[PDB]
RNA sequence: CACUGCCCGGUAGCUAAAUGCGGAAGAGAUAAGUGCUGAAAGCAUCUAAGCACGAAACUUGCCCCGAGAUGAGUUCUCCCU
């Protein structure tokens, strides 16, 4: 709708390819590939991307309305990167990348190791911080949740891996 | 012959009180639940398109029966010239 009015402009030295419903767009940093909705046309002058609908069906600008802010983050993606910072907090807490693994220390009996997928490259600087880039914004989405899912963070000292960004609202332990 | 007359021991077999083993791990698809990306609805949003996770239940895996499975299957050999 309002949405899918606006115009993804596609920059230069970024290859864009349509093939009915499948769209690819190559360039600096990664390609990737999406099958669109039978809802969703998709068409181009040579500067801008237009998402509209298929007459005919219901679902129309709503699901060329997901269509726009997809392929508005597939060509952020292939020339920027999207990068989620991650910290520890508590004591003992620390983590350490070998190659494209994290190695957990979370207050477990057991150590804790993290299998980073195809796209995405890990970086711990300090070791209360693991910072990682990737052209994919579904994938660094849900890498950084299933490193936050070992120790969800505390309602009584924020005590777990916590994203950067976020507030943890604590709690009083009270009597 | 007297309850095997009354008793004392005891081979084999059968047995428990004797002594071996078992319940699983793993796989799949989920429940309640937890999320990721994301519009409708410029924001927000686990959901409408798409992606992940999740239990002694479910489907397997473990044991036995099993082609009268009339939908009566397969392989190997033998006999009758
Ligand atoms: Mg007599
Ligand atoms: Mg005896
Ligand atoms: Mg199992
Ligand atoms: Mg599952
Ligand atoms: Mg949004
Ligand atoms: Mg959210
Ligand atoms: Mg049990
Ligand atoms: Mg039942």
């Amino acid at each position: 709708s309002r949405v899918a009015k606006a115009p993804v402009v596609v920059p230069a030295g970024v290859d864009v390819k349509i093939n009915g419903q499948v769209i690819t767009i190559k360039g600096k940093n990664g390609e990737l590939t999406r099958t669109l909705n039978d809802a969703v046309e998709v068409k181009h002058a040579d500067n801008t991307l237009t998402f509209g609908p298929r007459d005919g069906y219901a679902d129309g600008w709503a699901q060329a309305g997901t269509a726009r802010a997809l392929l508005n983050s597939m060509v952020i993606g292939v020339t920027e990167g999207f990068t989620k910072k991650l910290q520890l907090v508590g004591v003992g807490y620390r983590a350490a990348v070998k190659g494209n693994v994290i190695n957990l220390s979370l207050g477990f009996s057991h150590p804790v190791d993290h299998q980073l997928p195809a796209g995405i490259t890990a970086e711990c600087p300090t070791q209360t911080e693991i910072v990682l880039k990737g052209a994919d914004k579904q994938v660094i989405g849900q890498v950084a949740a299933d490193l936050r899912a070992y120790r969800r963070p505390e309602p009584y000292k924020g005590k777990g891996v916590r994203y950067a960004d976020e507030v943890v609202r604590t709690k009083e332990a009270k009597k």
